[PDB]
């Protein structure tokens, strides 16, 4: 019934990127394939005079045969037609961290409380997305206030990954 077509999800009308400067813990992430950060995830974002976007953040990556490293990103945001979606420039601060450029929409926030993020890498044929990830931020490390976490939900049942997100923990592992 539902339409997951990525070209019918909405986004944060009037997406303020001033407001949601700051702090943002990552309290759920659904992975894209090959998922690279794995928890203790924080960003940090800011906007320039020029109101460019940018961001840093830190996580635990794994990288195979299970060697532990905290990257440490940054990202820059290319403005589209539409306030909340953006194109992001990625890559790490040591060379062989991963690098590269993905779509990335603010779905929903409140920018004091929560936010819900998506990016489709991949289209499916019939417009589907056939590789996706998705973050929820919160302003609290602690977590979100139930009426969040009851929008929240919402948006990630309209994004169709609803069942597909985990916990992202932190215990200062960075
Ligand atoms: C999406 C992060 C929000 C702002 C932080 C962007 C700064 C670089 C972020 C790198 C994220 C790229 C990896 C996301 C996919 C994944 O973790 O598996
Ligand atoms: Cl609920
Ligand atoms: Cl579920």
């Amino acid at each position: 019934e539902r339409d997951c077509r990525v070209s019918s999800f909405r986004v944060k009308e009037n997406f303020d990127k001033a407001r949601f400067s700051g702090t943002w813990y990552a309290m759920a992430k659904k992975d894209p394939e090959g998922l690279f950060l794995q928890d203790n995830i924080v960003a940090e974002f800011s906007v320039d005079e020029t109101g460019q976007m940018s961001a840093t953040a830190k996580g635990r990556v794994r990288l195979l045969n299970n060697w532990d490293v905290c990257a440490d990103m940054v990202g820059t945001f290319t403005d589209t037609e539409d306030p909340a979606k953006f194109k992001m420039k990625y890559w790490g601060v040591a060379s062989f961290l991963q690098k590269g450029n993905d779509d990335h929409w603010i779905v929903d926030t409140d920018y004091d409380t929560y936010a819900v993020q998506y990016s489709c890498r991949l289209l499916n044929l019939d417009g589907t997305c056939a590789d996706s990830y998705s973050f929820v931020f919160s302003r609290d490390p602690n977590g979100l206030p139930p009426e969040a976490q009851k929008i929240v939900r919402q948006r990630q049942e309209e994004l169709c990954l609803a069942r597909q997100y985990r916990l992202i923990v932190h215990n200062g592992y960075c």
